């Protein structure tokens, strides 16, 4: 919905010009290419016309034309960028690099004749000389180390495990020793009712005492090993390392063999039902599957490159007070030594001209970027291939994990 949409039906030439100043270092970047909004495809080449670049190229990708995003028909009344054309829009951004400096960018995106032009003024401040940015310690890509659904599922299963652990602990301490607990459980089916809390296996799995003191602090109610195991799997799940993956795998195998043991006790030698126990067993199995999947991805991701997601979602909300939009998102740059450098993106866009612009509902853009080099280019340069597609708004429930209300919580 606009005249502005008309202008992106074919292939559009793109020109990008950037003047920058990071910690006093001035530099210029000129890129040229073409965009195809029907495929959401960007093909561009950038060169640093002032010698070597003082910042890593991946730190400038977001700075260096969302009007080429592919908006599905259903969402075409939420495309602010195209509706502002040909007059264009001003795009301002603050990008905070954690424990490091900050980018302030102001850009104009507008049509000049046939060419979509993006002129950018950038200034970086308070950057560490030996940081990941000024030290050029960032990998030359924009990949996602672990798939997004695995991170979401991991934090969800770990959280639910911690909650069930805390609740089982609460029942062991403040419920399991009361006689009314025994009398009420013998007549009612409750999630708090289980015969293992006040039992031999309630502390330290039954074993691990008579391997140790039976009064020693190493013998503990199983809910303690619960909070510990699930919080441990959560905090180490944040780190993507071969070491971390091996540790998580081992601990998950321990959790599944312990779950099989206490399950055998639950069905045969202590004949009852425990919903908390069974649920935690299922959570152990899920963590086991996620860790195994993380190892398999760690070994075969190089084969599965051709089918990786590597998509970053930029989250867009309307800004009626300024007749424009706001956007927020976080880019995780991978550091050479295995660490991660976070980049917080605060963004606002306002139309340049006085025309009807589309104020969208909250949605996001899924952006994939591929960075490469030109062997014929002797200057400091970057070849960029982008795929951007708008998402976050449907009617059906079959794809509800794709909705904006659920994706914003995991970023």
């Amino acid at each position: 919905m606009s005249k502005g949409e008309e202008l992106f039906t074919g292939v559009v030439p793109i020109l990008v010009e950037l003047d920058g100043d990071v910690n006093g270092h001035k530099f210029s970047v000129r890129g040229e290419g073409e965009g195809d909004a029907t495929n959401g495809k960007l093909t561009l080449k950038f060169i640093c016309t002032t010698g070597k670049l003082p910042v890593p190229w991946p730190t400038l990708v977001t700075t260096l034309v969302q009007c080429f995003s592919r908006y599905p028909d259903h969402m075409k009344r939420h495309d602010f960028f195209k509706s502002a054309m040909p007059e264009g829009y001003v795009q301002e951004r603050t990008i905070s690099f954690k424990d490091d400096g900050t980018y302030k960018t102001r850009a104009e995106v507008k049509f000049e004749g046939d060419t979509l032009v993006n002129r950018i003024e950038l200034k970086g401040i308070d950057f560490k000389e030996d940081g990941n940015i000024l030290g050029h310690k960032l990998e030359y890509n924009l990949r996602v180390s672990t798939p997004r659904w695995e991170r979401i599922a991991r934090v969800l299963v770990c959280l639910l495990g911690i909650l069930l652990s805390l609740y089982a602990f609460h029942v062991e301490r403040e419920h399991a020793r009361d006689p009314s607990y025994k009398a009420l459980c013998d007549v009612s089916s409750s999630i708090s009712c289980s015969k293992v809390f006040g039992s031999r296996w309630g502390r330290g799995f039954g074993l691990l005492g008579s391997i140790f003191g039976n009064d020693s602090a190493l013998n503990q109610p199983n809910s303690v090993y619960g909070i510990v195991f699930y919080a441990f799997q959560l905090l180490l799940g944040m780190t993507v390392s071969a070491m971390a993956a091996l540790i998580l795998m081992t601990t998950s195998i321990m959790s599944v063999v312990g779950s099989l043991y206490l399950g055998y006790i639950l069905y045969f030698v202590l004949k009852d039902l425990c919903v908390i126990c069974v649920t935690t067993y299922a959570l152990n199995f899920i963590l086991f599957v996620l860790n195994y999947k993380r190892l398999v991805y760690l070994n075969e991701a190089w084969k599965q490159k051709l089918k990786q997601d590597n998509s970053h979602n930029v989250y867009i909300t309307a800004d009626k007070q300024k007749n424009g939009i706001k956007a927020n998102f976080k880019i995780r740059h991978n550091v050479e030594d295995g660490s991660v450098q976070l980049a917080d993106h605060y963004q606002q866009n306002t139309p340049i001209g006085d025309g009807p612009v589309l104020l969208p509902d909250n949605h996001y853009l899924s952006t994939q970027s591929v960075l490469s080099k030109d062997p014929n280019e002797k200057r400091d340069h970057m070849v960029l291939l982008e795929f951007v597609t708008a998402a976050g708004i449907t009617h059906g429930m079959d794809e509800l994990y794709k909705s904006n209300s659920l994706e914003v919580l995991f970023q």
